[PDB]
Protein backbone atom coordinates (compact mmCIF):
# COMPACT_ATOMS: atom_id res chain seq x y z
CA UNK A 1 0.00 0.00 0.00
CA UNK A 2 1.65 3.22 -1.44
CA UNK A 3 1.04 6.69 -1.56
CA UNK A 4 1.29 8.48 -4.98
CA UNK A 5 2.15 12.76 -5.47
CA UNK A 6 2.42 14.38 -8.41
CA UNK A 7 5.73 16.92 -8.32
CA UNK A 8 3.46 20.39 -10.24
CA UNK A 9 5.92 21.54 -12.98
CA UNK A 10 5.67 25.27 -11.54
CA UNK A 11 8.73 25.72 -13.11
CA UNK A 12 9.23 26.11 -17.24
CA UNK A 13 10.07 22.69 -18.68
CA UNK A 14 9.71 20.36 -15.37
CA UNK A 15 11.91 18.25 -14.79
CA UNK A 16 14.03 18.04 -17.77
CA UNK A 17 17.18 20.19 -18.84
CA UNK A 18 16.72 19.52 -22.92
CA UNK A 19 16.03 21.01 -26.33
CA UNK A 20 14.65 17.31 -27.15
CA UNK A 21 12.18 17.55 -23.85
CA UNK A 22 9.13 18.87 -23.85
CA UNK A 23 8.86 23.33 -23.90
CA UNK A 24 6.48 24.57 -22.13
CA UNK A 25 6.04 27.69 -19.20
CA UNK A 26 4.56 26.54 -15.55
CA UNK A 27 0.91 28.25 -16.02
CA UNK A 28 -2.08 28.41 -13.71
CA UNK A 29 -4.24 26.39 -16.37
CA UNK A 30 -1.29 23.66 -16.97
CA UNK A 31 -0.78 23.16 -13.16
CA UNK A 32 -4.63 22.89 -12.82
CA UNK A 33 -5.04 20.28 -15.62
CA UNK A 34 -2.32 18.42 -14.57
CA UNK A 35 -3.84 18.42 -10.89
CA UNK A 36 -7.40 17.71 -12.03
CA UNK A 37 -6.13 15.02 -14.21
CA UNK A 38 -3.98 13.48 -10.95
CA UNK A 39 -7.21 13.61 -8.56
CA UNK A 40 -9.17 11.58 -11.30
CA UNK A 41 -7.09 8.82 -11.20
CA UNK A 42 -6.87 9.07 -7.16
CA UNK A 43 -2.98 10.81 -6.28
CA UNK A 44 -2.77 11.33 -2.79
CA UNK A 45 -0.98 14.74 -3.06
CA UNK A 46 0.46 17.37 -5.37
CA UNK A 47 3.33 19.33 -4.17
CA UNK A 48 5.17 22.44 -5.77
CA UNK A 49 8.78 23.68 -4.82
CA UNK A 50 10.00 26.83 -4.93
CA UNK A 51 12.76 28.21 -6.95
CA UNK A 52 13.71 31.91 -6.55
CA UNK A 53 16.35 31.80 -9.29
CA UNK A 54 16.92 29.40 -12.84
CA UNK A 55 19.85 27.95 -14.97
CA UNK A 56 19.56 29.80 -17.76
CA UNK A 57 20.99 27.85 -21.16
CA UNK A 58 19.26 27.56 -24.18
CA UNK A 59 16.04 26.30 -22.34
CA UNK A 60 16.19 29.30 -20.00
CA UNK A 61 15.70 26.01 -17.23
CA UNK A 62 13.86 27.34 -14.35
CA UNK A 63 14.24 31.33 -15.16
CA UNK A 64 9.94 31.25 -15.30
CA UNK A 65 8.68 30.03 -11.80
CA UNK A 66 5.35 30.44 -10.34
CA UNK A 67 5.20 31.15 -6.17
CA UNK A 68 4.10 28.46 -4.24
CA UNK A 69 1.62 29.33 -1.96
CA UNK A 70 -0.11 31.46 -4.72
CA UNK A 71 -0.11 28.78 -7.03
CA UNK A 72 -1.43 25.84 -4.41
CA UNK A 73 -4.13 28.51 -3.02
CA UNK A 74 -5.55 28.68 -6.75
CA UNK A 75 -5.33 24.90 -7.19
CA UNK A 76 -7.36 23.91 -4.12
CA UNK A 77 -9.96 26.18 -5.36
CA UNK A 78 -10.40 24.09 -8.29
CA UNK A 79 -10.06 20.54 -6.68
CA UNK A 80 -11.93 18.74 -3.98
CA UNK A 81 -9.84 15.62 -2.66
CA UNK A 82 -6.38 15.92 -3.20
CA UNK A 83 -4.08 17.08 -0.54
CA UNK A 84 -2.54 20.28 -1.28
CA UNK A 85 1.50 21.26 -0.20
CA UNK A 86 3.08 24.40 -0.67
CA UNK A 87 6.56 24.78 -0.25
CA UNK A 88 7.92 27.70 2.46
CA UNK A 89 11.98 29.11 1.72
CA UNK A 90 11.74 29.74 5.37
CA UNK A 91 14.10 32.86 4.49
CA UNK A 92 11.63 34.43 2.71
CA UNK A 93 8.39 34.79 4.94
CA UNK A 94 7.99 35.42 8.40
CA UNK A 95 6.47 32.04 10.04
CA UNK A 96 3.00 33.99 11.30
CA UNK A 97 2.54 35.28 7.60
CA UNK A 98 3.04 31.41 6.34
CA UNK A 99 0.91 30.30 9.24
CA UNK A 100 -2.02 32.32 8.23
CA UNK A 101 -1.29 31.39 4.21
CA UNK A 102 -1.85 27.81 5.51
CA UNK A 103 -4.80 28.43 7.67
CA UNK A 104 -6.54 30.28 4.17
CA UNK A 105 -5.61 27.59 2.06
CA UNK A 106 -7.10 25.21 4.81
CA UNK A 107 -10.43 27.02 4.25
CA UNK A 108 -10.18 27.50 0.37
CA UNK A 109 -9.15 23.56 0.14
CA UNK A 110 -11.36 22.53 3.01
CA UNK A 111 -8.52 20.72 5.31
CA UNK A 112 -6.28 19.34 2.65
CA UNK A 113 -3.28 21.64 2.90
CA UNK A 114 0.46 21.21 4.23
CA UNK A 115 3.28 22.65 4.04
CA UNK A 116 6.50 21.62 3.16
CA UNK A 117 9.31 23.59 4.96
CA UNK A 118 13.17 23.84 3.73
CA UNK A 119 15.96 25.73 4.96
CA UNK A 120 16.82 26.87 1.26
CA UNK A 121 21.02 25.92 0.40
CA UNK A 122 21.24 27.87 -3.39
CA UNK A 123 23.03 31.21 -1.75
CA UNK A 124 22.20 32.59 -5.48
CA UNK A 125 18.41 32.38 -4.38
CA UNK A 126 18.98 34.73 -1.42
CA UNK A 127 21.58 36.63 -2.27
CA UNK A 128 20.20 37.96 -5.20
CA UNK A 129 17.56 39.95 -2.62
CA UNK A 130 20.49 40.76 -0.27
CA UNK A 131 18.40 38.15 2.44
CA UNK A 132 21.55 35.32 2.34
CA UNK A 133 22.14 35.72 6.44
CA UNK A 134 26.00 34.78 5.64
CA UNK A 135 27.68 31.26 5.32
CA UNK A 136 27.34 30.33 8.87
CA UNK A 137 23.54 29.42 7.73
CA UNK A 138 24.74 26.40 6.22
CA UNK A 139 25.74 25.07 9.92
CA UNK A 140 23.07 26.59 11.53
CA UNK A 141 19.70 26.23 9.10
CA UNK A 142 18.20 23.54 10.98
CA UNK A 143 18.25 25.92 14.35
CA UNK A 144 16.54 28.54 12.63
CA UNK A 145 13.92 26.13 11.33
CA UNK A 146 13.66 24.67 14.45
CA UNK A 147 12.72 28.12 16.01
CA UNK A 148 10.21 28.83 12.78
CA UNK A 149 8.13 26.09 12.95
CA UNK A 150 7.74 26.53 17.09
CA UNK A 151 6.23 29.49 15.95
CA UNK A 152 4.02 27.62 13.60
CA UNK A 153 3.23 24.89 16.09
CA UNK A 154 2.09 27.61 18.73
CA UNK A 155 -0.16 29.71 16.20
CA UNK A 156 -1.83 26.62 14.48
CA UNK A 157 -1.88 24.96 18.07
CA UNK A 158 -3.27 27.82 19.91
CA UNK A 159 -3.89 30.70 17.78
CA UNK A 160 -0.91 32.82 19.61
CA UNK A 161 2.75 32.59 20.70
CA UNK A 162 5.06 33.74 23.09
CA UNK A 163 8.36 32.49 21.17
CA UNK A 164 11.66 34.08 22.02
CA UNK A 165 14.86 32.69 20.38
CA UNK A 166 17.75 33.40 18.82
CA UNK A 167 15.69 34.17 15.23
CA UNK A 168 11.80 35.44 16.27
CA UNK A 169 10.76 37.51 19.34
CA UNK A 170 7.16 36.68 19.26
CA UNK A 171 5.37 39.49 21.46
CA UNK A 172 1.56 37.45 22.50
CA UNK A 173 1.62 36.86 18.49
CA UNK A 174 -2.15 36.30 16.92
CA UNK A 175 -2.92 34.25 13.80
CA UNK A 176 -6.67 33.40 13.49
CA UNK A 177 -8.41 31.42 12.54
CA UNK A 178 -6.91 27.86 13.38
CA UNK A 179 -6.67 25.30 10.74
CA UNK A 180 -9.58 23.14 10.59
CA UNK A 181 -7.63 20.16 10.70
CA UNK A 182 -4.01 19.24 12.04
CA UNK A 183 -1.81 21.49 9.46
CA UNK A 184 0.77 18.36 7.82
CA UNK A 185 4.15 19.81 7.72
CA UNK A 186 6.38 17.84 5.63
CA UNK A 187 10.51 18.50 5.32
CA UNK A 188 12.92 17.43 2.97
CA UNK A 189 16.05 16.72 4.67
CA UNK A 190 18.88 14.11 3.49
CA UNK A 191 21.43 15.31 6.18
CA UNK A 192 21.98 13.84 9.76
CA UNK A 193 20.23 17.22 11.09
CA UNK A 194 17.73 17.25 8.16
CA UNK A 195 16.53 14.30 9.75
CA UNK A 196 16.61 14.87 12.92
CA UNK A 197 14.61 18.03 12.35
CA UNK A 198 11.87 16.14 10.40
CA UNK A 199 12.02 12.75 13.40
CA UNK A 200 11.09 16.12 15.56
CA UNK A 201 8.28 17.91 13.62
CA UNK A 202 7.64 16.29 9.81
CA UNK A 203 4.63 14.30 9.42
CA UNK A 204 6.78 12.45 6.63
CA UNK A 205 10.10 12.94 4.90
CA UNK A 206 10.83 13.45 0.77
CA UNK A 207 14.21 11.65 -0.08
CA UNK A 208 15.40 11.49 -3.69
CA UNK A 209 15.09 8.52 -5.80
CA UNK A 210 18.18 6.82 -6.96
CA UNK A 211 19.80 5.58 -10.20
CA UNK A 212 17.91 4.55 -13.79
CA UNK A 213 16.01 1.64 -12.89
CA UNK A 214 17.57 0.67 -8.88
CA UNK A 215 13.90 1.31 -7.41
CA UNK A 216 15.49 -0.11 -4.22
CA UNK A 217 18.74 2.20 -4.30
CA UNK A 218 17.68 4.76 -2.10
CA UNK A 219 16.96 2.04 0.60
CA UNK A 220 20.17 3.16 3.15
CA UNK A 221 18.29 6.74 2.91
CA UNK A 222 14.90 5.31 3.89
CA UNK A 223 16.79 3.44 6.77
CA UNK A 224 18.48 6.99 8.20
CA UNK A 225 15.24 8.32 8.10
CA UNK A 226 13.91 5.10 10.21
CA UNK A 227 16.53 5.43 12.45
CA UNK A 228 16.14 9.37 13.07
CA UNK A 229 12.43 8.66 13.82
CA UNK A 230 13.20 6.06 16.20
CA UNK A 231 15.21 8.81 18.19
CA UNK A 232 11.42 10.54 18.78
CA UNK A 233 9.22 8.07 18.72
CA UNK A 234 7.75 9.54 15.68
CA UNK A 235 5.76 7.65 12.67
CA UNK A 236 8.00 9.81 9.93
CA UNK A 237 8.04 8.11 6.83
CA UNK A 238 9.84 8.35 3.61
CA UNK A 239 8.14 9.70 0.31
CA UNK A 240 10.54 9.37 -2.74
CA UNK A 241 11.13 11.48 -5.89
CA UNK A 242 11.16 9.59 -8.88
CA UNK A 243 10.82 10.39 -12.87
CA UNK A 244 8.39 7.98 -14.46
CA UNK A 245 9.70 7.93 -18.67
CA UNK A 246 6.92 5.17 -19.30
CA UNK A 247 6.05 3.39 -22.80
CA UNK A 248 4.08 0.52 -24.45
CA UNK A 249 7.29 -0.91 -24.60
CA UNK A 250 10.74 -1.11 -22.52
CA UNK A 251 12.30 -0.20 -25.86
CA UNK A 252 10.17 2.61 -26.87
CA UNK A 253 11.01 4.41 -22.98
CA UNK A 254 14.62 3.80 -23.53
CA UNK A 255 14.45 5.51 -27.32
CA UNK A 256 12.65 8.28 -24.86
CA UNK A 257 15.19 8.46 -22.54
CA UNK A 258 18.35 8.54 -25.01
CA UNK A 259 16.55 11.32 -27.12
CA UNK A 260 16.25 13.28 -24.09
CA UNK A 261 20.11 12.73 -22.46
CA UNK A 262 20.83 13.83 -26.46
CA UNK A 263 19.47 17.15 -26.54
CA UNK A 264 21.07 17.68 -22.81
CA UNK A 265 21.36 22.10 -22.34
CA UNK A 266 24.96 21.52 -21.46
CA UNK A 267 24.94 25.65 -21.11
CA UNK A 268 22.32 25.32 -18.45
CA UNK A 269 23.89 22.22 -16.42
CA UNK A 270 26.97 24.32 -16.47
CA UNK A 271 25.22 26.55 -14.10
CA UNK A 272 23.67 23.63 -12.02
CA UNK A 273 27.22 22.33 -11.43
CA UNK A 274 23.11 2.87 -16.96
CA UNK A 275 24.07 5.77 -15.12
CA UNK A 276 22.01 8.58 -14.03
CA UNK A 277 22.03 11.94 -16.04
CA UNK A 278 22.04 15.71 -15.19
CA UNK A 279 19.51 16.04 -17.56
CA UNK A 280 17.04 15.74 -15.02
CA UNK A 281 19.44 16.62 -12.15
CA UNK A 282 20.52 13.43 -11.87
CA UNK A 283 16.96 12.05 -10.50
CA UNK A 284 15.99 8.55 -9.60
CA UNK A 285 14.78 7.61 -13.09
CA UNK A 286 12.26 4.68 -14.01
CA UNK A 287 12.44 3.75 -17.92
CA UNK A 288 9.89 0.95 -19.17
CA UNK A 289 7.03 -0.64 -20.68
CA UNK A 290 3.93 0.64 -18.65
CA UNK A 291 3.92 -3.16 -16.71
CA UNK A 292 8.01 -2.55 -15.90
CA UNK A 293 7.29 0.55 -14.46
CA UNK A 294 4.35 -0.93 -12.39
CA UNK A 295 6.84 -4.06 -11.11
CA UNK A 296 9.65 -1.42 -10.59
CA UNK A 297 7.39 0.68 -8.20
CA UNK A 298 6.12 -2.27 -6.24
CA UNK A 299 9.56 -2.53 -5.42
CA UNK A 300 9.90 0.57 -4.50
CA UNK A 301 6.43 -0.22 -2.07
CA UNK A 302 8.93 -3.13 0.12
CA UNK A 303 11.66 -0.84 1.14
CA UNK A 304 11.86 -0.31 4.63
CA UNK A 305 10.48 3.27 5.60
CA UNK A 306 8.65 4.07 2.44
CA UNK A 307 5.52 5.15 2.30
CA UNK A 308 4.71 7.26 -1.31
CA UNK A 309 6.42 8.33 -4.13
CA UNK A 310 6.59 12.16 -5.71
CA UNK A 311 6.48 11.87 -9.28
CA UNK A 312 7.31 13.48 -11.98
CA UNK A 313 6.94 13.22 -15.29
CA UNK A 314 8.49 13.77 -18.96
CA UNK A 315 5.03 15.19 -20.37
CA UNK A 316 3.03 15.54 -17.15
CA UNK A 317 -0.41 15.46 -18.90
CA UNK A 318 0.29 12.73 -21.08
CA UNK A 319 2.31 10.56 -18.29
CA UNK A 320 -0.46 11.03 -15.69
CA UNK A 321 -3.22 9.68 -18.08
CA UNK A 322 -0.97 6.59 -18.43
CA UNK A 323 0.15 5.80 -15.29
CA UNK A 324 -3.77 6.38 -14.58
CA UNK A 325 -4.77 4.00 -17.11
CA UNK A 326 -1.88 1.37 -17.76
CA UNK A 327 0.84 2.12 -14.71
CA UNK A 328 -1.97 2.08 -11.47
CA UNK A 329 -4.22 -0.75 -12.38
CA UNK A 330 -1.00 -2.87 -12.36
CA UNK A 331 0.56 -1.95 -9.14
CA UNK A 332 -0.19 -4.46 -6.04
CA UNK A 333 0.32 -1.20 -3.68
CA UNK A 334 -2.38 0.22 -5.19
CA UNK A 335 -4.98 -2.89 -5.18
CA UNK A 336 -6.86 -0.61 -2.41
CA UNK A 337 -7.95 2.11 -5.23
CA UNK A 338 -11.84 1.75 -6.75
C1 LIG B 1 11.17 16.48 -3.02
C2 LIG B 1 12.14 17.55 -2.60
C3 LIG B 1 11.67 18.85 -2.74
C4 LIG B 1 12.48 19.94 -2.43
N1 LIG B 1 12.00 21.19 -2.58
C5 LIG B 1 12.79 22.25 -2.31
C6 LIG B 1 12.36 23.62 -2.60
O1 LIG B 1 11.21 23.76 -3.06
N2 LIG B 1 13.16 24.65 -2.26
C7 LIG B 1 14.37 24.49 -1.68
O2 LIG B 1 15.07 25.51 -1.37
N3 LIG B 1 14.83 23.22 -1.43
C8 LIG B 1 14.11 22.10 -1.73
N4 LIG B 1 14.57 20.81 -1.48
C9 LIG B 1 15.91 20.67 -0.86
C10 LIG B 1 15.67 20.14 0.57
O3 LIG B 1 14.83 20.93 1.44
C11 LIG B 1 17.02 19.91 1.31
O4 LIG B 1 17.68 21.15 1.53
C12 LIG B 1 17.93 18.92 0.54
O5 LIG B 1 17.15 17.70 0.38
C13 LIG B 1 19.29 18.74 1.27
O6 LIG B 1 19.15 18.20 2.61
P1 LIG B 1 19.72 18.92 3.87
O7 LIG B 1 18.91 20.24 3.87
O8 LIG B 1 19.32 18.07 5.03
O9 LIG B 1 21.16 19.02 3.54
C14 LIG B 1 13.83 19.71 -1.88
C15 LIG B 1 14.27 18.39 -1.70
C16 LIG B 1 13.48 17.30 -2.03
C17 LIG B 1 13.99 15.90 -1.77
Amino acid sequence: MMKIGVFVPIGNNGWLISTHAPQYMPTFELNKAIVQKAEHYHFDFALSMIKLRGFGGKTEFWDHNLESFTLMAGLAAVTSRIQIYATAATLTLPPAIVARMAATIDSISGGRFGVNLVTGWQKPEYEQMGIWPGDDYFSRRYDYLTEYVQVLRDLWGTGKSDFKGDFFTMNDCRVSPQPSVPMKVICAGQSDAGMAFSARYADFNFCFGKGVNTPTAFAPTAARMKQAAEQTGRDVGSYVLFMVIADETDDAARAKWEHYKAGADEEALSWLTDPTSAVNINMGTLVGSYASVARMLDEVASVPGAEGVLLTFDDFLSGIETFGERIQPLMQCRAHLP
